[PDB]
């Protein structure tokens, strides 16, 4: 951390600050109020040309005086050697999570033309020429190659910034090995845990926050689309159907997954600690010929396994809650459409264009349940780097 | 293998070839016989009833006469102490698979009926009632629990039975251990590699049949299906038009990303190659306070620059393809149908299946692509592993 960011006691306090002031600014007045000045209109159109519209040009140079601002003072206040990859870095690799979440959000735009079109044709034959459905999969490729080539070039940065954080790591810690060479293990955590810590942290961090900002991008479409669905199944009627639905079912669904799944975390750090102590007893037997005997490691094994057995049985309510989770959320998106579908209100676009917006959402959501397992991995390498560097003083 | 399995190249041999007289006897002459003699009728119901109806109940007892005739013949022949485990295991794993893979074709066929209420309800208001929707869910949601069921008790039966795997290698590796004492990190291969082998191996086993067992479920679907499509885009009227159109973009198109990726495992393999070369030199110098040399380990870094820096700009190249082909794939099962579209000659539901069918294809097919990581690893292990053995 201290190798690649600027004092990060400060740093991502100072980050965290400036971010929310920002977007507190930004989305209060300072969104309409630069509009106002350049003179940019909310017809946002559903294409591809929309990501260098008017509108979007202003938030690019928004974030980048943002950024800018936050770069130039850091900059001056503690220079640091990785100070480009670091802040500079970071807030592209930022800026590029939002963009293809807003790429998602264009494209979950376009499936309400697209599925009203369908309908069409499906409800009289003979009326939608193919030429029409052509054009609204070419809307839909524009799009798609916005993503191709923005995705493709986010990989590309997304694992150079990693290995100038495993670079950054190493140069600290290869400059004080002799201090560092009579460490155990010294060897692995220079090598194999500082691109694991690089890897493992960056991968999370993004996913955390293209799920923040999955949310944060489909409140505000939700919110128009409830206007079309003002009656829930067994609920009633709410001013903010959708919206808060969809909120409960999401944030709660996700908070009660890690409420049922409190213990699998501890029994993890558990099955490290025997695994490494069954490790530990088969290297010093690699020499001496008194130790890792058989009954020795029969009991160490015997450990390992019993300790591995729990896991098996305690993950197995978690993948009871997960799994029913998952398939009610494959329904749960019609069924809050149910009253509205039967009165006829909305159409086949907006069924899907709703149905979409929960799919997104269950989607970035996903990836951040199944990394839970990587969770635990990072605080098992940060724990040993710590008292590696520990050790160093 | 030798350790958990029976002789593993007669075992797996012996096992293809009796799988594919079963399945050729089953598929053919096998499948109609029997149920002639019981007197089942082939109306599968759609609900989560079909699974234990008397079609699926024949197919139960088949495949167990199957594996027990091929596990009587090896408890005989060549008697194992993990022989309950390799062969009886794995013949629940592969049960389970196929299970799992006809829950999704109970799903699939569901989307044609609920699908056709939808454009009943939107096509005219007030003409479905609620009540319908709420059967119709509740239809679906049978079909889960069997699912929920079924999938939690697998995982933990295949976590199981790959622990009996690491306790198989290390019980063999751990009676000879005088003798793989000596050998350089003897610790990580008895301890890590025995359970990395199994779990990595046994991942990859069931995603590799679970994407053939899809391709197979699928096939009959999509012959019945292509009747209501006649017409395709750009080449016009073809018998089978989907059923050769989803062959072609599912199996070509995997084959074709495998052939752009084919530097991809030559050069993990020699990224892992700089890295040990970078690793071992640390490790002597952890002892040794002359052969640290900082000129030396500079080299050594570079090496491991210049490496992944080649890895990440080949990766690109198959990003291009892969991100290019998924994105193509949410539109295909669509595009096929725009004939069909046009002409009214299908429905909401069969719309729906169709493109289900396409998706359920892909996303099994996906765990394939995604895991071409993890078939560099097992060969990675396996490698490190078989020297181990060599001695
Ligand atoms: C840390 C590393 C260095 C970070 C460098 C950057 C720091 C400062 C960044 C400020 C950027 C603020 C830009 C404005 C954001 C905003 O307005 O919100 C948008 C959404 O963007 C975001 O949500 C991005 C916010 C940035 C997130 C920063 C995360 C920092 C994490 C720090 C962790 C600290 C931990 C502390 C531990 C002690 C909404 O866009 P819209 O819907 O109005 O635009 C759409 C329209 O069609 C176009 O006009
Ligand atoms: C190896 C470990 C030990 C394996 C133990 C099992 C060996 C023998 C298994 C034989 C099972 C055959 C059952 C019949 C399969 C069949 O008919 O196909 C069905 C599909 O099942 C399969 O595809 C399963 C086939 C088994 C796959 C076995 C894989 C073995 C892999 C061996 C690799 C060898 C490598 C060699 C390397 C040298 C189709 O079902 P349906 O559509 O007719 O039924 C649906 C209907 O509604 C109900 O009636």
């Amino acid at each position: 951390f201290k190798s690649f960011f600027p004092k990060p006691g400060t740093f991502f306090l100072s980050a965290f600050v400036w971010a929310l002031i920002a977007v507190i600014f930004w989305q209060a007045g300072g969104g309409d109020w630069v509009a106002r000045i350049t003179g940019a209109s909310g017809q946002i159109p559903i294409s591809a040309a929309r990501f260098w519209s008017l509108d979007f040009l202003i938030f690019y140079a928004y974030y980048i005086v943002c950024v800018g601002l936050f770069a130039l003072f850091w900059f001056i206040y503690s220079p640091h050697r990785w100070q480009y990859w670091s802040i500079l870095g970071t807030a592209l690799i930022i800026f590029v999570t939002w963009f293809l979440v807003e790429v998602g959000v264009a494209v979950n735009a376009w499936y309400a033309p697209f599925y009203d079109l369908i309908q069409t044709a499906l409800s009289s034959p003979h009326k939608v020429t193919i030429e029409q459905f052509y054009r609204e999969v070419g809307v839909f490729l524009g799009i798609a190659l916005i993503a191709v080539v923005i995705s493709v070039l986010n990989n590309f940065f997304v694992s150079h910034y990693v290995f100038r954080w495993r670079t950054a790591m190493n140069e600290y810690y290869m400059a004080n090995w002799q201090q560092l060479r009579h460490i155990e293990g010294a060897a692995q955590r220079v090598q194999e845990d500082t691109m694991r810590f690089a890897s493992t942290l960056e991968n999370m961090g993004v996913s955390f926050i293209n799920a923040i900002m999955t949310l944060i991008a489909f409140l505000p479409v939700l919110v128009t689309l409830s206007a079309h669905v003002p009656e829930l199944p067994i609920i009633g009627h709410i001013p903010y159907g959708l919206v808060i639905a969809a909120i409960v079912w999401s944030l709660m669904g996700t908070g009660l997954l890690a409420v049922v799944g409190i213990k699998l975390p501890g029994l993890e750090f558990k099955n490290q600690r025997v695994e490494a102590a069954y490790r530990k007893e088969l290297v010093y037997g690699e020499d001496d010929a008194t130790r890792a005997t058989p009954p020795t490691v029969r009991e160490l094994f015997s450990a390992v396994r019993k300790n591995y057995f729990r896991l098996y049985f305690h993950y197995m309510y978690f993948n009871i809650a997960r799994i029913l989770y998952l398939q009610v959320d494959n329904v749960f998106g019609l069924f809050l459409l149910f009253p509205s579908i039967v009165a006829g209100t909305i159409t086949l676009g907006l069924m899907t264009q709703i149905t979409n917006v929960f799919g997104q959402v269950r989607g970035a959501f996903q990836y951040l349940i199944n990394s839970w397992t990587t969770l635990v991995e990072l605080m098992s390498i940060y724990k040993r780097l710590r008292s590696f560097e520990h050790e160093l003083d």
